[PDB]
């Protein structure tokens, strides 16, 4: 800055900068509901938090990280785990479910310590969960399957699911009511001018 | 197997096979606490969830990826994060929180379709998160980013944390109660013997 520059020879904010128009100007970094979608068409592993109710009487989340596929049509997410606790913290056939899907970049070093970040692209699903059975439970598998393994064709590249399989499988439909988008993914950190450049090592 | 090969020309469990003796006998892929250390100790990415009002007046999960440091000493993890709710689902100065490390390796096919998963080494940390204050909060984002950014040093490759920059930046300590760990990590997944053999495409 021109202060620190001539103090060693003896705001910021509101000056010029370049900005593309095409770029969200949403706040806090959020996304569209239909860069959600993408995102969540292309991952194929979530974490999903889902409460439980622990020693002292109160409830307490889990988290499990899994693969998962998004199913747009019908609006919910599928998945299977055999993961459980004791009681769920919830009344009903369903659970309200958090699914988190993220694509994780590079840590952006800085000159400016609470500039240190890691490049991220995040999205929160809330709904309910509910356990499904039979021909749903079936192709909800196969649809997890294809999509997470590509080319792979249930019934041809593996045999067929059995009776005995989905006996022995807990597959969820994670039915969608509403999501948000986060996306921080500069190519660089902001740094501080007046404090020695990070060296080749960091930037290079 | 005997029975199908017989008759394409006209059990498996009791049944010999090698075993490592150093390997983990404990149930359900659980892993020792020294194994839980350690890859706390090399990961730099958790999730954390913790629970917040909802509109319903219940609790509900959130879900954050963000930046942490395990300190073995003292007995917490380390994190900041700005992400709020509206009210903590919580009576007290701390609250409940969850945090997961994951490491996620490759996805394993196989031509049996309920023996399709992913490598994956996974903790679960249970324990009581509380917000840092003053030379605290200080001490904690210097750890944290000079763990995560290797050969990093606050104060010269960064100028020092500021007064400011602890004002705009909420630091968390979460004391550890308990915590879970979870391998699977097997280089192929099981395979029917009696369903067409997954072709080269798929295992190499």
């Amino acid at each position: 800055s021109y202060y620190h520059h001539h103090h060693h020879h003896l705001s910021d904010f509101y000056d010029p900068r370049e900005r593309d128009p095409s770029v969200s100007r949403r706040p806090q970094n959020r996304q569209s509901d239909e860069w959600i979608r993408e995102l969540l068409l292309r991952g194929t592993i979530a974490r999903v938090a889902t409460l439980w109710q622990g020693e002292d009487g109160a409830a307490f989340p889990f988290i499990t990280p899994l693969a998962y596929a998004y199913r747009p049509e019908q609006g919910d997410l599928v998945y299977h785990t055999n993961v459980v606790g004791r009681l769920r913290a919830n009344a009903g056939q369903g659970h309200p479910a958090t699914l988190e899907v993220s694509e994780i970049g590079q840590f952006l070093p800085s000159n400016s310590p609470l500039e240190l970040s890691v490049q991220y692209r995040s999205v929160m699903v809330f709904g309910t969960a509910r356990v499904l059975a039979g021909e749903d439970a079936r192709a909800a598998l196969t649809t997890l399957s294809e999509r997470v393994f590509p080319g792979l064709k249930v019934g041809e590249t593996t045999r067929p699911i059995s009776e005995d399989d989905l006996k022995r499988t807990s597959v969820y439909s994670l039915s969608i009511d509403r999501w948000s988008g986060k996306e921080n993914w500069a190519e660089q950190a902001i740094q501080e001018e007046d404090w020695p450049a990070l060296g080749p090592e960091w930037l290079g």
